[PDB]
């Protein structure tokens, strides 16, 4: 038997006067109680119980047992309250990064499933990006972040598990000038509202300028607000670079048309960053389960 | 003495640097190496800005101009504006970014941003910054189009209701709390909270979470199909937008000249 | 539930605790590992105390006692009561440490001490210990044998001395920066702070820095020779030493014991 | 020219009116000042100063230039103010740990003499010894810490300089029975007071017995506390083992006596130890210097 059960029948004992009324009350079997108590008996060399004509008293040797079992038994209890505060804390809340992508299809489809699984879960959903998010990652506020990135650039402390492979689009003013092309090279002599990306505003177009032979491209403005950005270039001639899902998910679509090229740029690849060590919450995993889910 | 050129490559000789303050500046940064760079960027940016402004008064245009931009402006003016001053100041570059009251202030004191544009109480405003104001602002509750509540008329009906706390100058849900508040009811029910402006609007459009935001988002969203506002009768804030600045610092012809257009565009 | 075995391995399976908990313990503990760590000490401590208690009753005297002792009290009547307790109870198990209030309090709370002997003063106790005076003390100003101010009899002729600053329940320095206070006198000048009664009467000697001492440790150093007491007519306090354990627990027979013996001599 | 110079000395003009009374009241060179205004100028493509009749003038553009001058001066003056008050009290304190060996010879010898080198400078000298410092150490709370260690025991991250290679001896009460003894072996009958060691209570008596294949010694008492031990030995039969400064340096050296055997025990390395990538203040190395200088 558990020895903490034996010490709560013991405690039960001296209160009801009997072994037999302790294990009904305890729901513990009366064999079982009794050999227990033989065991512990048997360990401290001494008697706990006399029997009477009625039932069981503590000996001298119980009544001194007693005052440590009832301690004992105590500061299990308030252990398990304690943990219990420090767990329900850690469990009921959720902090993470969400970048745009994620922030615009999945994200807004997964907290409604994850709401009906996990209902007594506060959700506290950051604006993110990789290597912004890397520190506040690193000290502990951060449960997870979810964000683009170029699998050798993340720190080696960090988990990171692929979640969607992704479509970047260049986008301009829904006549533009150049909107039938069909090369990046076609492109060179426009200028360019410089978009965020993990290595850096502009990194992707010019990476693509980049390799294809070509020059840098002008720069326009940098607008690292995607929030801003399929306005700013709905009225001007300037192209950008954004993701798929916000092309397809912003207030000005009307204004805007893409460019699709010939000419590849790349596929972003989506991952879920966590620390290495850290244990992970129910709900977070849920929430990440959730989102995988809705990332198609 | 400092040397100047140091400093900005610091931001990116150290010993020259390290011994001048008779203290280490790297180890990442030491304690005196965080406490330094503030001072540093200040120092930088200004020597940028004298510069620029200097090229500026012989009609040389060139430049940069950095400045945040909360969610309302960014959607209304801010296109309009950012036209208007690329037609006029063709070779200045400019860099937009999000940003909000008092987050933003740290980035105006060390000069990183010129200006931001954003909501803000008055009486809240730290004394070094000046604040103009730009904008008189709407705000709106809003849930997805089908809500439970799409009718209700008074800030008591929606007591039970989950929120989806959006971000504000006095914190995450503040307008919410304190408009419950300041109507008797008690504090609002919290579903999630959402800092991001930009995945707010789908949140609220794929849930039964109320929410509070400019009447600029409410009309300007990729959503709004999927969205109603609440016909509320009772009375919410109107946040006055402003510029803000650094008020010791002196304002380049350039980013005067942004300032201008924004202000045009708002008006 | 948990199992009792497992908590005495944790301080040294796991995955059952870390499963009755629903919490991780280990990563190095966890937050919940170092909140569930007293407990479980308290647990362990309380189970082999119950049970060496039982033998003793039973006329076998075995088990533990750990206990922790303050300077004077380790000098004077600690080998004396050390000597006459293992006479009487030969085959009991004693633990000495070095300790002060309230350092000692934590300990005091989750078993690892039986006992503590130290200074305190009685309204800054704790409620959940139990104090018991002991020793009614003597402090002394000290310094090396030919201090400047080595025949100063008034607190005001040590004003511009520098002090080492000795360790004390109400911190570094306490009784001659509450003496210099009460006398009217300014902050005592700080010449460095020595936690270790075993290092100051060395230090002392080998510097002009007075410090203030239990009169035992004056009358009971390696330095003696090289040390004079000042001959101050100012009154200082005599601190009270207490046993001080926690209340709640149950005090063993051969603890019960070494208490006496310890009582006897400090008598 | 440093720039900054050339910026105090632009302020200095416009106060004072001249270019010449700037550089004598500066003492700066005032061909090096006319020089490096006109390289600023140059680089600004603007002049900053115009002639008048009796001195310059700042022209249009020094005037805006000047606003930005006075903030840069400013703000490198409260620079340099700012990390002169945090290097004057980082600077202005050392926190460490030292051994009883440590506290009982050398370091009461080297403070003195580092007293009169860094006279303004506070001390904190903690009691301590490896591992219960490793954690202090590892934090910041601890500049540095004196003790014995075994080498390849010290946590990697910590840099570890010998400091004095120690005695440590067998120590009885002055009649003791065993007194007389040559040999390890002739102390199997006795009883211990264990005393504090890097690898815990009796771990040096331990290890001799070990080594010299005689049984585990027998434990009479634990005596964490070097401060009692000696007392406690003076008082009783138990033989134990200390550091030989404690043996030379006790309140109850005519109740005691040394037993020297011709088998040998071991001789302590006392280490400093820092964590390895800390940059250490010009008190604290001059500490540590005065105390490897008095520990002969
Ligand atoms: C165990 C026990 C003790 C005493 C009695 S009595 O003789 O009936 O009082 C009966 C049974
Ligand atoms: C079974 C049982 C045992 C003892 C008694 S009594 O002697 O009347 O208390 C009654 C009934
Ligand atoms: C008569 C009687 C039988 C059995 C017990 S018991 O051992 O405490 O369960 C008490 C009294
Ligand atoms: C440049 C860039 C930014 C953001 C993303 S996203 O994480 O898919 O939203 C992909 C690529
Ligand atoms: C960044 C980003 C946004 C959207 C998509 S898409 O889901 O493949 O259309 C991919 C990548
Ligand atoms: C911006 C960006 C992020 C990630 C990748 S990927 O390495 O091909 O997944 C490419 C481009
Ligand atoms: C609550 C709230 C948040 C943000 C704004 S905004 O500055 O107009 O975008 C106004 C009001
Ligand atoms: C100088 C200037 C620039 C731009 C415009 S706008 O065409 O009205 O945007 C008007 C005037
Ligand atoms: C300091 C300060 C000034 C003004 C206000 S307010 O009146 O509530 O906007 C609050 C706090
Ligand atoms: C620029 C701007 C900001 C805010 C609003 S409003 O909140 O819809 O009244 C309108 C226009
Ligand atoms: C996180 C979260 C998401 C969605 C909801 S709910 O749609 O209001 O039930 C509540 C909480
Ligand atoms: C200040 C002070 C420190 C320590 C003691 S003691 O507890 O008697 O050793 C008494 C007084
Ligand atoms: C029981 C007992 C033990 C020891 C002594 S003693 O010789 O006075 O220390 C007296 C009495
Ligand atoms: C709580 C408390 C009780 C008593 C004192 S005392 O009177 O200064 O010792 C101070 C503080
Ligand atoms: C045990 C003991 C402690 C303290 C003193 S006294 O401080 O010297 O009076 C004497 C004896
Ligand atoms: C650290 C330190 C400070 C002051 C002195 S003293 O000059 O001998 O008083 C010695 C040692
Ligand atoms: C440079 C300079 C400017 C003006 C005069 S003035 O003609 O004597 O006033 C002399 C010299
Ligand atoms: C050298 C010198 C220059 C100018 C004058 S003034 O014309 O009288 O001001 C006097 C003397
Ligand atoms: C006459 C005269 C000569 C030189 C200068 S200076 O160039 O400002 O030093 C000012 C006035
Ligand atoms: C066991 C032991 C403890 C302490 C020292 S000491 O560092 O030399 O004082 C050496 C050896
Ligand atoms: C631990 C310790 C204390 C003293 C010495 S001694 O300096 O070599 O005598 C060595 C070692
Ligand atoms: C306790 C102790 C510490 C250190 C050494 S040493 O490794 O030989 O320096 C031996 C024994
Ligand atoms: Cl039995
Ligand atoms: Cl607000
Ligand atoms: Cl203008
Ligand atoms: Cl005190
Ligand atoms: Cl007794
Ligand atoms: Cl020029």
């Amino acid at each position: 038997m558990l020895k903490l059960q034996t010490l709560q029948a013991l405690i039960c004992i001296e209160e009801v006067g009997s072994l037999r009324a302790a294990a009904q009350l305890l729901h513990l079997s009366q064999p079982a109680l009794s050999a227990a108590i033989q065991q512990l008996e048997d360990e401290l060399k001494a008697p706990l119980l006399v029997r009477t004509k009625r039932g069981v008293s503590l000996t001298s040797f119980g009544q001194a047992f007693m005052k440590h079992a009832r301690l004992i038994v105590t500061e299990s209890r308030r252990a398990q309250e304690e943990i219990g505060q420090l767990r329900g804390r850690w469990e009921g809340h959720i902090t993470f990064a969400a970048s745009p992508a994620i922030a615009l299809a999945a994200l807004p489809l997964a907290l409604a499933s994850f709401a009906r699984e996990f209902p007594d879960v506060t959700v506290n959903v950051r604006d993110g990006m990789y290597p912004a998010v890397s520190p506040q990652l690193r000290d502990g506020t951060l449960d997870f972040a979810l964000t683009a990135a170029h699998k050798h650039d993340i720190d080696t402390d960090l988990e990171a598990q692929p979640l969607y492979v992704s479509d970047v689009v260049i986008v301009g003013q829904r006549q533009h000038p150049m909107a039938n092309a069909t090369r990046l090279a076609e492109l060179q002599e426009c200028r360019w509202a410089f978009s965020s990306a993990p290595r850096g505003p502009g990194a992707i177009i010019r990476n693509a300028f980049a390799r294809y032979g070509l020059p840098e491209p002008k720069l326009g403005l940098v607008c690292e607000s995607f929030l801003a950005l399929p306005g700013v270039v709905a009225h001007s001639d300037l192209l950008t670079t954004m993701p798929r899902t916000l092309y397809e998910r912003n207030a000005f679509k009307d204004q805007l048309c893409s460019i699709p090229l010939q000419d590849a740029l790349p596929n972003p690849t989506i991952y879920v960053l966590r620390r290495h060590d850290l244990p992970v919450t129910p709900a977070a995993a849920g929430l990440i389960r959730w989102i995988q889910h809705h990332a198609l």
